[PDB]
């Protein structure tokens, strides 16, 4: 599914991301924008052989099982395919484990390079929440 900006904000908020580990909603929306362009079906193969999946481009080296990432972990205990669903629940729960892991939202390179320190409030501007 390709979410609209406010639709995704509301779904993120319903699922408990707003101010989760102190990251305001706009941070999560901005991350999703630049990681997946709001498309739940996004995948992107890395040089290292792992793959990033879903609205928040969650990576198979650590977080999910795709069956083809040699030597990897599955810390969220899910198949990577679950991060592709139009229901963002699996991506939300995993992102919660990720953001709690020690580097916060710096684990999302696209957040770090395009969202961090910007006016991320703009990403929820005009949304009923
Ligand atoms: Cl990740
Ligand atoms: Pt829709
Ligand atoms: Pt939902
Ligand atoms: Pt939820
Ligand atoms: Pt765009
Ligand atoms: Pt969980
Ligand atoms: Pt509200």
């Amino acid at each position: 599914k390709v979410f609209g900006r406010c639709e995704l904000a509301a779904a993120m908020k319903r699922h408990g991301l707003d101010n989760y580990r102190g990251y305001s909603l706009g941070n999560w929306v901005c991350a999703a924008k630049f990681e997946s362009n709001f498309n739940t079906q996004a995948t992107n193969r890395n040089t290292d052989g792992s793959t990033d999946y879903g609205i928040l481009q969650i990576n198979s080296r650590w977080w999910c099982n795709d069956g083809r990432t040699p030597g990897s972990r599955n810390l969220c205990n899910i198949p990577c395919s679950a991060l592709l669903s139009s229901d963002i629940t699996a991506s939300v729960n995993c992102a919660k484990k990720i953001v709690s892991d020690g580097n916060g939202m710096n684990a999302w390179v696209a957040w770090r390079n395009r969202c961090k320190g910007t006016d991320v409030q703009a990403w929820i501007r005009g949304c009923r929440l």
